[PDB]
């Protein structure tokens, strides 16, 4: 189609490999560029974790609320939020809020503590039908971007079916989905990416990724002004180990897929 043909200019144009997969709640149609080809999830795992220690607390109702000791040896590389509550506690509502909305890595760890380790995030995806995921490691070094290397990688195909289970249907909770929705709307590291190459007034709930590699994804679900909402995943990658960020691929990649819409 034309969005498939702008879509591979735009990837021959930006000298690495991007991938996307759009669905369109509409009719349930899909477009997809490498939907199929794994790509490192850098922080965009962060919605994995959080969502399922949202499905821990449809049992234990209470477990957001669960306070949890940051202390100086869980920082990490990135800990924007954790950093102020250092030698003192953080709920695990506050710890997933960071790990969204701040892509804090801290966060992120305490999270995959919770669920047990990376294998307990991956579990999670498996129990909604996402075969594809997979979580290997824990913050930082999930972000390493290797080429060829399967650990901490899923698909653009899988990553838009798992998020709008998450977000749209009904994988959690109503109290639980709800709050995920919230948390991804208040967003505060998207505004050059997805959300960029959209009109200002279309509501997107993002997260954001980034690692080496150049490694700049973003996962959004998008709610237009009058019409049925879209959810929309964007990764991209570069060959060389210390590429910079490429926000503007994201952007143009929106901009192109509203482009027909």
């Amino acid at each position: 189609s034309a969005v498939q043909q702008k879509l591979a200019a735009l990837e021959k144009s930006s000298g690495g490999r991007l991938g996307v997969a759009l669905i369109d709640t509409a009719d349930n149609t899909q477009v997809l560029y490498r939907g199929d080809e794994r790509f490192p999830m850098c922080s965009t795992s962060k919605v994995m974790a959080a969502a399922a220690v949202l499905k821990q607390s449809e049992t234990q109702k209470q477990l957001l609320n669960q306070p949890v000791e940051i202390k100086p040896a869980d920082l990490v590389n990135y800990n924007p939020i954790a950093e102020k509550h250092v030698n003192g506690t953080m709920t695990l509502a506050e710890l997933s809020a960071a790990a969204l909305q701040y892509s804090d890595n801290t966060a992120m760890n305490k999270l995959i503590a919770q669920l047990g380790g990376p294998g307990g995030v991956t579990a999670f995806a498996r129990a909604i039908g996402d075969e594809t995921f997979r979580l290997d490691r824990t913050e930082p070094t999930l972000n390493t971007a290797i080429p060829g290397d399967p650990r901490d990688t899923t698909t653009p195909r899988a990553m838009a079916q798992t998020l709008r289970q998450l977000t749209l249907g009904h994988a959690l909770g109503e109290t639980q989905r709800a709050q995920l929705v919230t948390w991804l709307k208040g967003n505060t590291t998207g505004a050059a990416s997805i959300r960029a190459g959209l009109p200002t007034s279309w509501t997107v709930g993002d997260k954001t990724g980034s690692g080496d590699y150049g490694t700049t994804n973003d996962i959004a679900v998008i709610w237009p002004q009058g019409r049925a909402p879209l959810v929309l995943v964007t990764y991209f990658t570069q060959p060389q180990q210390n590429a910079e960020s490429r926000r503007d691929v994201l952007a143009s990649a929106a901009r192109i897929i509203a482009e027909g819409l």
